[PDB]
């Protein structure tokens, strides 16, 4: 009855899996942890609710993953594998290879006071692989969903990620969903109605990294007007020729006589640009809250490099935020 399937923990399917527990949930299902007795290996398997909506966004999910399965190349191997697919008890359901916990859990396990710049470091370059592998002209696939929550760690003790849940994704030209984005991590042009490409899922990336060393969402806006009242604070006001074309503009930006932009009154933030992110880093002054002085691998120089590349990825212009090959060529991952 209704959409969500009913989950019994020591039940079994087909003869085959062997449903230990439920490992998560969200808008699309559920995933559950079963032992698939064929061939002796444990799975997690998204169970989608019987609702259409949630069987559409599921059905291309499918597409995607499918076709980024035809390519040879290890960069594909920083997406999760989907195993196989079937209909059971009138669901959609998509078996996946077990992984660990995801980043969020991971930051939640230093109690919020971020991993250390080394493994930082090691997330941004697979997550950096991972988003050139998405835009392999043949793919042209935006993520538009990517958050701590949808990065997972291969094993709880290792730093191999993979990313998740391409439920909300589309191809390179589509709009098809109305509001997309994680709010914390949403690309200034998604906020500001402005067509969008795969550089959103850089800005995301940006905000994703921060998060990952300093413990703390870097723009947590409670609503979208909130969201680039948080952004101006770091960023300043984004460039007349952007505010020119936006459909948006009006939401949070006045035009002036003399054509320059400024913030809209709110009915309190730092003045545009101030809250700058060489303090929320720490550059100088021993990383996020100082809790990284005198520490190995924490010096000011690894911390410019970081800053600039961060920076790079925020940058207010999507034709000239820097793409996943360039990334992958900065001083930050110097070997
Ligand atoms: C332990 C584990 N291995 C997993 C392997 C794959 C998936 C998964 C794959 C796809 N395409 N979409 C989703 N929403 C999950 N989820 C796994 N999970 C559960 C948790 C940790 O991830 C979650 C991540 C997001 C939501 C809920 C759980
Ligand atoms: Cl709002």
């Amino acid at each position: 009855r209704g959409s969500h399937m009913i989950v019994k923990n020591g039940e079994k399917w087909m003869d085959r899996y062997e449903i230990d527990s439920l490992i998560g949930k969200g808008s699309f299902g559920q995933v559950v942890k079963a032992y698939d007795r064929v061939e002796q290996e444990w799975v997690a398997i998204k169970i989608i609710k019987n609702k259409k909506a949630f069987l559409n966004q599921a059905q291309i999910e499918v597409r995607l993953l499918e076709l980024m399965n035809k390519h040879d190349t290890e960069m594909k191997y920083y997406i999760v594998h989907l195993k196989r697919h079937f209909m059971f008890r009138n669901h959609l359901c998509l078996v996946f290879e077990m992984l660990s916990y995801n980043l969020y859990d991971l930051l939640r396990n230093t109690n919020f006071r971020g991993v250390s710049l080394n493994l930082t470091r090691k997330f941004a370059q697979q997550m950096c692989t991972a988003l050139l592998f998405l835009a392999t002209p043949e793919l042209s696939i935006i993520h538009c969903d990517l958050k701590p929550e949808n990065i997972l760690l291969c094993n709880p003790k290792r730093s191999a990620i993979k990313i998740v849940d391409f439920g909300s994704s589309c191809q390179l030209g589509q709009r098809i969903y109305q509001y997309i984005q994680s709010r914390f991590y949403r690309s200034p042009e998604v906020l500001l109605g402005m067509p969008y490409d795969l550089a959103i899922d850089m800005w995301s990336l940006g905000c994703i990294l921060v998060e990952m060393h300093t413990g703390e969402p870097l723009f947590s806006g409670a609503n979208e007007v909130d969201q680039m009242n948080k952004i101006v604070e770091v960023l300043g006001i984004p460039p007349a020729h952007i505010l020119d074309q936006a459909p948006k503009a009006r939401k949070f930006f006045e035009k002036l006589p003399d054509g320059t932009w400024n913030l809209k009154k709110t009915k309190e933030y730092k003045p545009p640009g101030t809250r700058k992110l060489h303090n929320i880093l720490g550059v100088e002054t021993g990383g996020p809250g100082g809790r990284r002085a005198g520490e190995s691998g924490h010096t000011v120089a690894d911390y410019l490099k970081f800053k600039d590349l961060i920076l790079r990825m925020l940058d207010y212009d999507p034709k000239t935020r820097i793409q996943p090959y360039y990334a992958l060529q900065h001083s930050f991952f110097k070997k």
